[PDB]
């Protein structure tokens, strides 16, 4: 896995950001994580949804450098969104959300699972500290 540069366009939700990647706007879904959402019917704005969404937004809006890292498997989902690990100045956003109890590790589809154990470890630590989702 290699990182590639990208430029923020807009944060959309806790688990989705719009980036300029190789000169084209593209929606990216963060791999391996489920945040509570602000944008989904039935529910609408779930609990900790605004919080997860504000966390991702600040983190990418205050970064100097954004990098995307695709995994080994498919790089887009059925909605056209890029599937990737997103980094803000060296720090993985997917992991930060998980470590803060603002996301759960999703159901995993091999082979897009390279960072799975690392996230699962952060998730185990956030439950132990009973952070947010886990409180």
């Amino acid at each position: 896995l290699h990182k590639e540069p990208a430029t923020l366009i807009k944060a959309i939700d806790g688990d989705t950001v719009k980036l300029m990647y190789k000169g084209q706007p593209m929606v990216f879904r963060l791999l391996l994580v489920d945040t509570p959402e602000t944008k989904h019917p039935k529910k609408g704005v779930e609990k900790y949804g605004p919080e997860a969404s504000a966390f991702t937004k600040k983190m990418v809006e205050n970064a100097k450098k954004i990098e995307v890292e695709f995994d080994k498997g498919q790089r887009t989902d059925k909605y056209g969104r890029g599937l990737a690990y997103i980094y803000a100045d060296g720090k993985m956003v997917n992991e930060a959300l998980v470590r803060q109890g603002l996301a759960k590790v999703a159901y995993v589809y091999k082979p897009n699972n390279t960072h799975e154990q690392h996230l699962r470890k952060s998730e185990a630590q956030a439950k132990k500290e009973k952070l947010n989702i886990w409180s």
